[PDB]
């Protein structure tokens, strides 16, 4: 069984910071930071251009959860965010294809309701990779080592920033397992694309 | 090269047959038929099951777009729809990632208005076969032969339904190209995993 964790991902519920600049319109409703309608409230927040798109992980989802790999059964998949949730994400979670009804959920598992197909805990991603035991690790980033598809089959855990920009920074002192920088491409890709590549990698 | 071709998609500006039944609502201010805010209108459209789904043509085009085949340039894309318009879509269309933004665009395109990067004539899919002179077609459906995506290279021509539910047809003695049914799973896909899959397999 692999492990795919989208990390650091764009999937949070309004900062406190930005909470006062904020408000629910019907245009969108949702207690999920989103830039395409918070944008200028996130003016001066912290790494503003890594956070506010819950879509990224929407679609990379889509992928994931229909990819052959999935349907047998031989992934375990993780959302960890920015703020340090993780979402455990059941393989037969049945995603909304609608953006909105995805963020009504979302923002639900993350105020803490109980979801049966989709788990949260506060949690940082090194303490993900080592309660999971994951000892071969791909971190996904375009400056990392050029790999052939093929050979992803040798890793247990796969890493993708689950954002738009900057790169995923990770403590590696503090993690278990064996750590290496992979890349499947010599342009940059969208997350969905790297998840999709990977999944299909372990299929074919 | 190679063409990448979502056929008889349910992406349709909304059909007068039905407008008639259509209230109009300022949560949903787009001409183009979404089952999601139009169930109730299209309760005796006909093939209503197979109608109405732009969204999964926004989600496979993501995936389409942002594939390494696509960045090396060497893929023809086009959306058929249900009603018979062919949209051919420049390999570097920015697509929205938002979805709303996505039917803006779209219900411009429909209606006829230009757009540099997505051109739209009105044509079926047999006579866009012919003219951009597909030769070895491969349509995917669960119920074509079973085939392992390495083998995917030796078809100019993938044809991957832009719809829910129904099946694809052909007329046979319409297209000068040999056509043939390919299944590269299984289990049922939805199109947009079918399309990344295809995509993949021809990068790598």
């Amino acid at each position: 069984t692999y492990n795919i964790i989208l990390a650091k991902s764009a999937l949070e519920l309004i900062p406190e910071e930005i909470k006062n600049k904020i408000r629910k319109s019907r245009v969108y409703k949702y207690d999920i930071l989103d830039s395409n309608y918070h944008y200028k409230a996130m003016e001066k927040l912290k790494d503003k251009e890594m956070r506010g798109r819950p879509d990224i992980i929407h679609i990379s989802l889509l992928n994931i959860l229909d990819s052959p790999i999935n349907h047998e059964k031989k992934l375990n998949i993780y959302i960890h965010t920015y703020d340090d949730k993780v979402l455990k994400i059941n393989p037969e979670t049945r995603l909304p294809r609608n953006y909105f009804r995805f963020l009504g959920v979302m923002e639900k598992v993350l105020k803490g309701e109980r979801n049966h197909l989709i788990k949260m805990e506060e949690k940082t991603l090194e303490d993900l990779l080592n309660e999971i035991n994951a000892k071969k690790i791909a971190i996904m980033t375009k400056t990392g080592k050029l790999t052939h598809p093929k050979l992803l089959k040798e890793y247990d855990t796969f890493i993708i920033g689950g954002f738009p920009y900057g790169k995923l920074k990770i403590n590696k002192e503090k993690v278990f397992g064996d750590i290496k920088e992979i890349s499947i491409y010599n342009k940059g890709l969208m997350a969905w694309t790297v998840c999709g590549i990977i999944c299909y990698s372990l299929s074919f």
